[PDB]
């Protein structure tokens, strides 16, 4: 219990394993007396194995008291221990046959059927006991007596031979007499022709008869010259016959322990080298079967494990605390299914002990082998052959796979995870008063959660003598303890999150607040990153207790903090929905209002201007002011457009110097609640334009500045939102459309009128219709904005613009990228990625691909000078410094070129999006990357699954292989594409493309057309690409950017936003493996590139996240992937041991996870006082 081990590793379980593993062998199928309801001694559930019922009491009870332990008892036979060892203990039964394991038999590939060369559909004939094999054969006596067998059998089919003759004559002669007869007797054509031609059908018989014994005869002497070991006998007739005669020149025998024979006198080394011939030509399946079956055949060489495990001579029993029978509600009692399904098993092996004894024949005895083998397969996998050993009610019982898989109806693959204490949930309601960092937090849920807190305080005050009477003055409510829940909870992080969870915002860290009432209050920012509409929706509340758990909460889980998308950088605390409403009216402007400024005449002077924002406040509160009037006031604490201020000063800043704008009130007030070094807007805050500052403030302050900004902006937008007047009613929603479209749909009537004949003209019409609806659609618009003015309720909050499946791609998206973190600083790579880059005479997705990234080399400018240097943060001043200079393309460092030899760098990799600084080393980038993409799942799906999986395109498109021109041929069967290479070489035709999978498009812009150039990589047709096509004609790093290039481009369509740096993350793993050619090492298992590069014939290789991810370096994080039969199959055999370098693998085990704080810098720390300090 040292909670840190290095390595785990599995392998076959011999019956010796077993046999020491086991506490003694259960021998009766029993589990309790159904009088005394007490565990049946020798059976289930027996004391005197598997452990006492009570703590250190015995069975009897002349052993009760602690004094006796690690004693057994003479007369029961218990060791007096605790009653845990009842859950630790194992037994096992000894087997009166062998029998097979059914994962080494069944399993496909067949562990047994490659091993020893035995089809599966013949292998299961064996051990079922369906056919018999030969086993040993004796070659000398064969060949010495070969001579005498040949002369006695071919006299016995002689003698049968003379029989057919012999029997044949004497019954054709005998039919003449009869015919003798006839000729004297009544004649006719008829009555002798029926006998005739029924003696002819008699005759027919006496030669198949004899001949079909011929036959018979024949086939034993044929099998007995080539007899020969493992072959197979299904006749069983024959094989009698075959063991009547030359009954000692060979053995056989039926079911598994014919299986485990073979294997006894089995060379594994001399069986490896007839399968090491790559020679005898196997240019197609012949030599693949060779090969693919000696991964099974070396697997056993190569370790001491000896392929005898597949056979047991004993099975192991499962503790029974994991199979338990206890007493249900109401007297009713329950149990496990194993317990019926290992009483199964040892049922029949005891019978079979009973016909061995009663020395009975080999029908039954073979029989009741068979039902042993299935009851051993039952017992380990139900189902997989067969129908299910079903309970009452027809249901399948649950075998040790099921058990083991997680299966409940169908899977539960621990996505279930596991319950929590102090943890709780409730109804969540709107926390418009709260802060950022804050949540409302119900007084009971706050007592309990933290009653152990309480508890303590309670008892280090003398209101409570000792803790237990403190539990009751807690559990009672004494209004005592109110004032000591607010110590507790002060300063202490509480963490949220509310299913289902998509990305790492889902959980959130808060302060929690002793709140009136049962409800939850959440912060109205938080919900768009916890997806939280307030109808009838809960979240759960989770209390962190260690001094490490509190300190990731307050740092890396704090609601303030996690401001940015860590999927696209932008910012999702940004106000919405009222406060965009609200800000929207506050800081809009409305010419002809109260206060309106007036230019000063010869009469009077100007009458707009104030002194300062307080007086206009005074004004405003007078019927003097409107809020959205064009007054210019003079502002001091407020800081100037930075286009202005040059002008006006250009001698620095102006804390306490004046200046004179003309704004509106409610844009002065606006600009308050902005830090104050953030210069003035003046401006009517749109959606966009929000959105557009909270990105420069994240920028150019830290955080805290920007969470209490946006906290700043919540009670403006909310405040105002009330004072905007937004209400709606008939009038605002009422539809003059009734008159506009009743005369529109009589126009398209009357062309019923023209179709029918005189004027359809087949394309006017089409274009009549599709015109006349969007003349409608137009005057339908104009309509719209035609009866309401621009202050419209539903027109002002357009304006503003404050208006399940997918779980399944998530988990293999993290299946394949967990381990994906980042390992060390910089691996100095001087090669990355080409970014397009405002095309001018501006790309939209430069922000995806370009933004937030580090450059590999300088960017030069034509003119000599150097702008933005390599390693630079490349930020969005940097793109517009760029764009002002001109140039087109930059190369960037990216975590496809990375070169670290584990997980990525931080330079390749870049901007963290949430934190916007630099990536930090622990940051587990594949989950973070894998949750970004797997989020927008709620042309589409199934399109994205395809790309990831690495399939064949629906609909395949061609590539050209090489570069020239191009020749266009169209034909009815389809169209032809012929490249004319530029080298001279032969030409490269694409033959048979249906018609419809329409051609690709294109200074002069256009569609491809017939002399075209074409380059390597110009995808001829429209459509998807095969990747594995791409991926030998371009190279591995163009598949890349081809694969990132689609999935981006899906995304798009429907308006995702996620930086190419996630994409590229998963798409990093896909390529990683080679495949090794042939023989140095052998054959083409999906290896590693870092593995095989950096030690010394292989090929790159495209591979499906699912595929790639069951590849991984541990078994038992690919056994929860997918399918852990067949993993742990192979994972046994070549005794494969798992490092626990995943953090899957420390997860299961309870382990810390290498990554974030469980690295090995982070977590072996050293924290001492300075001596500067200390004497202090
Ligand atoms: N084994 C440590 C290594 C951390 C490091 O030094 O980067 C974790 O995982
Ligand atoms: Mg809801
Ligand atoms: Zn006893
Ligand atoms: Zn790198």
């Amino acid at each position: 219990d040292v909670n840190f081990f290095d390595e785990l590793r599995i392998g076959l379980a011999t019956a010796d394993d077993i046999r020491n593993w086991s506490y003694g062998e259960v021998k009766k199928p029993e589990t309790i007396n159904y009088r005394t309801l007490k565990p049946e001694k020798d059976g289930l559930f027996c004391e005197k194995i598997f452990g006492p019922t009570r703590d250190w009491e015995c069975y009897c009870g002349k052993y009760k008291r602690v004094r006796f332990k690690g004693i057994i008892c003479e007369r029961c036979g218990v060791e007096v221990t605790r009653a845990k060892v009842r859950r630790e203990r194992m037994g096992h039964i000894e087997l009166a046959a062998p029998v097979t394991h059914i994962w080494y038999f069944k399993g496909v590939p067949s562990r047994l059927g490659y091993l020893l060369d035995l089809a599966p559909k013949d292998l299961e004939k064996i051990i079922y006991f369906a056919a018999y094999v030969i086993t040993s054969v004796d070659d000398e006596m064969r060949h010495n007596e070969l001579s005498t067998l040949e002369a006695e059998m071919a006299v016995e089919k002689k003698a049968v031979e003379d029989q057919r003759d012999a029997d044949l004559e004497a019954r054709a002669q005998k039919l003449e007499a009869d015919l003798a007869e006839l000729e004297a007797e009544g004649a006719k054509s008829d009555v002798r022709r029926k006998v005739r031609d029924s003696g002819e059908r008699e005759m027919r018989q006496l030669r198949d008869r004899a001949q079909r014994e011929l036959d018979r005869l024949d086939e034993i002497w044929n099998t007995f010259t080539k007899l020969a070991p493992k072959q197979l006998i299904v006749d069983e007739v024959l094989y009698r016959e075959l063991q009547d005669r030359y009954g000692e020149y060979f053995t056989g025998a039926m079911g598994a322990e014919s299986i485990k024979k073979l294997i006894e006198n089995f060379d594994i080394d001399a069986e490896a080298e007839s399968l090491r011939e790559v020679i005898r030509s196997g240019k197609g399946q012949k030599k693949l079967r060779a090969l693919k079956r000696l991964k099974v055949v070396a697997a056993f060489q190569q370790s001491g494990n000896s392929p005898m495990g597949m056979v047991l001579d004993a099975v192991p029993v499962i503790p029974p605390e994991l199979r338990p029978m206890v007493q249900l509600d109401g007297g009713r009692f329950a149990t496990s299914d194993l317990n019926d399904l290992y009483r199964r098993v040892i049922n029949r092996n005891n019978r079979l002990k009973r016909l061995i004894d009663l020395g009975a024949p080999e029908i039954i005895v073979n029989n009741e082998k068979r039902m042993l083998q299935e009851s051993v397969d039952a017992l380990f996998d139900n189902g997989r052959r067969g129908r299910p050993v079903t309970g009452p009610g027809n249901r399948p019982l649950k075998s040790l796979s099921d058990l083991l898989k997680g299966k409940q109806g169908r899977f539960r693959q621990n996505l279930l995870g596991k319950r929590v204490d102090y943890s709780g949930r409730s109804v969540i309601v709107v926390g418009p008063q709260l802060k950022l960092h804050q949540c409302g937090l119900p007084k009971l849920m706050a007592l309990e959660l933290f009653k152990p807190f309480v508890m303590k305080r309670l008892v280090d005050l003398n209101h409570a003598q000792n803790i237990k009477s403190a539990k009751r003055m807690v559990e009672r409510q004494r209004p005592q303890v109110w004032d000591v829940l607010e110590e507790v909870i002060a300063e202490h992080p509480v963490l949220l999150n509310r299913a289902p969870t998509l990305h790492r915002l889902g959980i959130q860290a808060f302060e929690p607040q002793l709140v009136e009432g049962k409800a939850i209050q959440l912060h109205p920012l938080v919900c768009e990153a916890f997806n939280a509409d307030f109808d009838g929706d809960q979240m759960a509340v989770h209390l962190p207790l260690s001094a490490e758990a509190q300190a990731e909460a307050r740092i890396l889980m704090l609601s303030s903090n996690n401001i940015l998308s860590p999927a696209s950088g932008k910012p999702l605390a940004m106000p919405r929905l009222d406060m965009v409403t609200g800000l929207y009216y506050l800081t809009t402007l409305v010419e002809g209002a109260t206060g309106e400024y007036q230019a000063a005449t010869k009469d009077a002077p100007e009458q707009g201007v104030y002194s300062s924002p307080a007086e206009a406040i005074m004004a405003m509160d007078r019927g003097a002011l409107s809020v959205r009037a064009k007054i210019k006031v003079r502002l001091t604490e407020l800081r100037p457009p930075t286009d202005l201020e040059a002008q006006l000063f250009e001698n620095g800043w102006k804390p306490g110097d004046a200046w004179t704008a003309e704004t509106t009130l409610g844009r002065v007030m606006f600009n308050e609640l902005l830090p104050k070094s953030y210069p003035f807007v003046n401006e009517q805050m749109h959606k966009k334009v929000q959105a557009r500052i909270i990105n420069d403030l994240a920028e150019r302050f830290p955080m805290i500045v920007v969470a209490q900004t946006v906290d700043k902006l919540k009670d403006a937008g909310f405040y105002w939102a009330t004072r905007s007047g937004v209400t709606v009613s008939m009038a605002d929603v009422l539809v003059q459309k009734q008159e506009i479209l009743e005369r529109h749909e009589a126009e398209a009537d009357a062309i019923e009128r023209k179709y029918q004949r005189g004027a359809l003209n087949h394309t006017e019409r089409n274009e009549s219709l599709v015109k006349i609806w969007q003349d409608a659609t137009e005057e339908v618009g104009k309509a719209l904005e035609e009866f309401y003015p621009a202050d419209n309720p539903i027109i002002t909050i357009v304006k503003s613009g404050a208006t399940a499946d997918s779980g399944y791609l998530t988990r293999r998206l993290v299946d394949v990228s967990q381990d994906v973190i980042v390992r060390e600083h910089d691996c100095e790579t001087e090669r990355g990625i080409n970014v397009t880059l405002a095309e001018r005479g501006r790309d939209a997705h430069v922000e995806t691909s370009a933004f937030a990234r580090t450059l590999a080399t300088d960017a030069v400018d034509a003119n000599g000078n150097v702008i933005i240097e390599r390693g630079h943060d490349l930020g969005d001043p940097a793109i517009d410094a760029l764009l002002a200079a001109g140039i087109t393309t930059v190369k960037v460092r990216s975590v496809l070129t990375c070169t670290s030899a584990t997980g990525v760098c931080a330079m390749c990799y870049g901007r963290s999006m949430a934190t916007g600084k630099l990536v930090d080393i622990g940051e587990a980038v594949g989950i973070v990357a894998a949750q970004s993409i797997g989020e927008p799942g709620t042309g589409g799906l199934p399109r994205v699954q395809e790309l990831f999986e690495a399939r064949v395109p629906r609909n395949k498109a061609p590539i050209a292989d090489v570069a020239g021109r191009v020749r266009l041929e169209e034909s009815d069967k389809f169209f032809k594409i012929t490249i004319v290479p530029d080298d001279g070489g032969e030409e490269v035709v694409y033959d048979k493309l249906s018609k419809r999978q329409r051609l690709r498009v294109i200074g002069t812009e256009g569609v491809l057309s017939d002399g075209d150039h074409v380059e390597v990589g110009d995808q001829l047709m429209e459509g998807a690409a095969d990747p594995h096509e791409v991926l030998r004609v371009q190279g591995p790093r163009e598949v890349q950017i081809h694969l990132v290039k689609e999935v981006q481009e899906v995304y798009r369509a429907q308006g995702v936003s996620i930086h190419d740096k996630h994409i590229e993350v998963i798409v990093r793993q896909m390529l990683r493996r080679v495949t090794i050619i042939d023989s140095e090492f052998l054959p083409g298992s999906l290896t590693e590139r870092a593995e095989f590069e950096a030690e010394n014939a292989g090929r790159p290789v495209l591979m499906g996240i699912t595929k790639a991810s069951l590849a991984t370096d541990s078994w038992l994080s690919a056994a929860s992937f997918q399918e852990t039969t067949r993993v742990l199959t192979d994972a046994a055999i070549n005794c494969r041991s798992d490092k626990l370098n995943g953090l899957k693998e420390n997860v299961i085990i309870g382990k810390l996870i290498p990554a974030g704080t469980g690295i090995s810098r982070y977590r072996n720390i050293q924290v001492q006082p300075t001596e500067e300090a200390r004497a202090a």
